[PDB]
């Protein structure tokens, strides 16, 4: 077809516009009062400039040869804009350098601008110009109107589409791309620039020395499988996951582990007597300077997990404090029956024992009951790591450990979050967290969010910028009742990550309150129970 | 000129064992045959490599090679490789494997001609003759399969594009030897993973003779990034000439070596406790298949007596620096002096009383430490016994942890533990271990930490009646000390040898019952010793 031969791509950027339901169409703001709805965007004008200028000469022959057969017979690219589009560009910037500049304008002639700048009066009269020009690729660089007419006439091979994860005022939008006409094959890394997260996605038209290649196969002569889905999961079902080419979005660090356990997981009956797929040892790294890694492939609520962190920081072991705020994370572990079954016959219901908060603020003190004044009993690790970050940032001993071996049996249950280690470099703070037991379907999503918030909390009260939250999983498992749920999750394409704003006046780890925590521009898919 | 072996894609393949303070080089692996058969009887995994390499053909490349070969000579069923062997090698093949299946068998001989043979084989009497056969035949690649005379003369005439060479890491009686490869003529480019088969480790090395739509998407998506001056430390490429010149780096030792590279190139300049200076990064993961090898580094000489005496000393719950100095083991010496203890505020600590460190915490976690002479019978928690009981009776527990990081006791220790915690995992009668190291000296310490917990995984595996599987090493704050660098540069340009094996006296069935002579390291092949500051 036309768009395949003359390599007509489209490239854009769309912000959001004034429960919430989100979809691919949420990102559709192009222009306001002539200019872009956002101010500029250093990273986008970088991506745009590098896409529309990049050419591979030593790969043209294939395109001139093939573009000729169709018709019957310094290298550059084409940029097709509208007048309104062409006008809004400042003059300092025109024509767009190292680019063959075309302009759709009924009411303009070639005599009114320089020589190597083309004007065209209608759409089909570009096939003309491409047929008779020397170019690499033809980028449709916009107009609402220029995108609309060019897309609905199937003239577009791919759409290089930027997702600006922030709302602006808008007067012109992108057209509702049809998910049965185009599908996403590529999702880039998420980035901050000019005070917003953005990522880069690629839509493609649906179809309705080479010596050490062999060395590769020899060294692969021992691999275990030859299509027996290792476990009976059926790759077939997640066509969309398997159909993506580049999965650079950080959320795939999570999804790829779900994939890996499903596909290669060891079938096991666990302590619940219930059924898991388990592997051992994974790392995840999230860039807390670029984004806040709250999963987008399903809805996540963070009030509960924030109140639970504030409760840890206060040193509380009192289950009832959380139940009074309807945070029910710990409810099942405070009942007569659960504590009895832990042989804790002498323990008040909702007295969870010397768990996180107590170890954090009192490690080595003799646990009595959940109402004791423990003030100045045992070691305040939390106080200790905050002062080490501040006075000995280069210390390799900044750990916060909740696995007190003496106290485990006293605990409602031994912790899953064994320890945090901190690392300071150039006013930047990173945190490793080791988790001994990882429920990939229900737990780990929340766990990523908690320890990311904590990272910001520590960093802010130490006047450091947050850098990496690093997540080491020990026993990484998927309960069997989650599999049909997680397969739905794998086929959803992640949205750009929100940001977290902390109230910046808070400088004691002890002085935070729920209202000091704001998630910003959280775009998500609909809620799934991992559970029906 | 355009060489005969490139046109006709002539390769060699072989397997070499070692032969009856030694110095070690690639000429260690040189043993081909004995009394006419292989010195080892059958190595099945190597068998399977040999079959895989000598029968794989890729149809789509044939069209390019045929053209190339016609170009060279002036011309215009099912693709098979050619195999070429000495007459002695032909007779050493089992009758029922002759001729080699889905291969065109070419035999070299003078005593014998086509009439002396029943099988679908070509006889030639002359190396000349092979080039003529090859220019006549339709075939993918041509493989020289020995024996020694044949390897000798083909290599002699640089008729080999690459050698696919198998290092059998064991010693057998041998009458015939591979030629000493000239390193000007052939350099290594690739080295495989390491494996066990028929009671020996082996690896696979390769000597070399000295829709592009979704293709730009890749370049767009890498738009943003660091340059070659925002590759933080431009320490010189040239220094790692050998390491960068390798294409495939699948030998597990490269997990350790690649972390060194990454830290040397991306590392953060920091100061430290000693005041020395480090390149640092934060959070790495190494996995070692202890069922396929014992991951004792080969790029430098390592001795394991000290760290074995240290491990046993741990399991006994000892905190006594003298127990170790009396076995002439100096691992914990410096940490035990008057000056070091006084500087730790341990002014009431006897010299070489290292306090409630690993031993004490594995057997007595939560007990009040007194001195290194105290019987702590049934005080604190015996973690070691506890994790042994859990692996035996509750293998699916996600709570099989050993933890040395008693926060209570840190300041009372000579120094706080580097090795924070061990977690165990049981599937299918096999035992994996994760160890989290909070601070890691990539130069001096990690080499030994890898050995220490690998040995410990075997000890626990064995006394719980399970087989080893993976030791998994998580590095937290991972650092090269400045004055280790030059030494690490030399190491990185060394190619690993196949890992040794670890043998445990199997009679031992209680954790507390092992002694130094229950540990053998068989087949340690290694590069010359290095001092990490010079
Ligand atoms: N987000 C992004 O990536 C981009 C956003 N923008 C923003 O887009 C907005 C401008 O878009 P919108 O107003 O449509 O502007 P357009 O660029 O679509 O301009 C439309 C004009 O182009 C001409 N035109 C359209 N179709 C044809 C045709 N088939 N043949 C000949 N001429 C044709 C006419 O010009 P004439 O009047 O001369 O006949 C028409 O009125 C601005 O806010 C701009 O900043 C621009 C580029 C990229
Ligand atoms: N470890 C490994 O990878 C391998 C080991 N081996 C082992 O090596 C031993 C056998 O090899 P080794 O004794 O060298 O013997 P070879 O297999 O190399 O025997 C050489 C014989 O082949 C013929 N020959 C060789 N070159 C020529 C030539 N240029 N022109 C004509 N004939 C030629 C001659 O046969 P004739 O005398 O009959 O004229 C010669 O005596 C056995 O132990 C075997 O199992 C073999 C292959 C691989
Ligand atoms: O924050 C938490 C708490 C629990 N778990 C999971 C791990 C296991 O699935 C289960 C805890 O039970 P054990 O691992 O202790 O058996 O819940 C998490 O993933 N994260
Ligand atoms: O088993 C060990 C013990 C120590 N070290 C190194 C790490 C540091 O270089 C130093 C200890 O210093 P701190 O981490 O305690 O600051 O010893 C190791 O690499 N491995
Ligand atoms: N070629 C032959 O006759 N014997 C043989 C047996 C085993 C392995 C190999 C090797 F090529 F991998 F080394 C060769």
């Amino acid at each position: 077809q036309v768009c395949d031969v003359f390599d007509i791509y489209a490239i854009c950027a769309c912000c959001k516009v004034e429960n919430e339901v989100f979809n691919n169409y949420t990102f559709r703001g192009l222009g306001n009062k002539g200019v872009l709805p956002w101010k500029c965007n250093s990273l986008d004008m970088k991506y745009f400039c590098a896409v529309t200028t990049y050419v591979n000469e030593s790969k043209y022959e294939k395109l001139k040869y093939k573009r000729c057969k169709y018709l019957n017979k310094k290298l550059q690219n084409v940029v097709v804009m509208g007048r309104t589009s062409w006008e809004s560009i400042p003059k300092k910037f025109k024509p767009l350098s190292n680019r063959i500049n075309v302009i759709l304008s009924r009411t303009l002639k070639k005599e009114d601008f320089d020589e190597d700048v083309y004007i065209i009066n209608k759409v089909e009269d570009l096939i003309v110009l491409l047929g008779k020009l020397n170019y690499y690729k033809c980028f449709i660089i916009g107009g609402s109107v220029v995108y609309q007419e060019f897309l609905e006439k199937k003239l577009i091979k791919k759409i290089y589409f930027t997702r600006i994860n922030s709302t602006y005022e808008c007067d012109v939008f992108f057209p509702e791309i049809n998910e049965n006409e185009y599908q996403i094959i590529s999702v880039s890394d998420v980035y901050t620039s000019n005070n917003t997260t953005l990522d880069f996605i690629i839509y493609k038209k649906t179809n309705n020395d080479d010596e050490e290649e062999d060395d590769f196969v020899y060294f692969n002569f021992n691999k275990e499988k030859e299509e027996k889905n290792k476990n009976s999961i059926h790759p077939n079902d997640f066509q969309i996951y398997n159909s993506l080419k580049y999965k650079y979005h950080p959320e795939y660090q999570y999804l790829n582990i779900i994939y890996d356990i499903m596909m290669n997981g060891n079938k096991q009956s666990d302590r619940t007597g219930v059924g898991v797929l388990s592997k051992f040892g994974y790392i995840m790294k999230f860039d807390l300077s670029q984004y806040f890694p709250l999963l987008t492939t399903k809805k996540l609520f963070l009030r509960g997990i924030i109140e639970e962190l504030l409760w840890f920081i206060r040193g509380e072991t009192n289950g009832n404090t959380l139940l009074n705020k309807n945070v029910r994370i710990w409810e099942a572990n405070g009942t007569r029956e659960f504590l009895d079954n832990r042989k804790l016959f002498h323990r008040e219901v909702n007295d969870l024992g010397p768990i996180y908060g107590f170890q954090w603020r009192h490690f080595g003190a003799e646990y009595t009951n959940m109402y004791d004044n423990y003030e100045n009993k045992g070691v305040d690790q939390l106080k200790n790591i905050i002062n080490l970050i501040k006075n000995d940032p280069t210390s390799r001993r900044i750990l916060l450990c909740a696995w007190n071996v003496k106290d485990l049996d006293q605990m409602a249950l031994p912790p899953c979050h064994i320890l945090c280690q901190f690392y300071v470099f150039d006013g930047k703070l990173s945190c490793i967290m080791y988790q001994r037991s990882c429920d990939l379907g229900l737990g780990v999503p929340f766990n990523i969010a908690s320890y990311s918030i904590f990272t910001h909390m520590i960093a802010q009260v130490c006047n450091l910028q947050p850098a990496q939250f690093i997540h080491v999983l020990g026993n990484a498992h998927v309960y069997n009742n989650h599999i049909d749920s997680l397969k739905i999750q794998l086929n959803r394409i992640p949205y750009p990550f929100p940001t977290l704003k902390l109230n910046p006046d808070i400088k004691n780890i002890e002085d935070f309150t729920i209202s000091d925590f704001t998630i910003q521009n959280y775009v998500h898919h609909e809620k799934i129970s991992m559970d029906m």
